[PDB]
């Protein structure tokens, strides 16, 4: 799995 | 587009 | 341009 | 000291 | 567990 | 001071 920080603003995290 | 930081280590960025 | 994450708290993003 | 970004969501920062 | 980005430089990630 | 993560790639950090 990847660790992911993403935003378009708040930064949200996800582990996919 | 969304700004993305990702890693499996080095953190890398992308703009998608 | 640069991608920037910054904070003094919430992390905010910018593309400059 | 180390710079730290952490989350369980909102990403938060710390300088320890 | 927490998702963690940390640095003293390279940013490294960890999931604790 | 601000904590800054930035990149044009590797993510680098600064405290200003
Ligand atoms: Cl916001
Ligand atoms: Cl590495
Ligand atoms: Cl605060
Ligand atoms: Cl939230
Ligand atoms: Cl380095
Ligand atoms: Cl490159």
């Amino acid at each position: 799995a990847y660790l992911l920080f993403y935003t378009e603003a708040k930064v949200a995290a996800a582990v996919k």
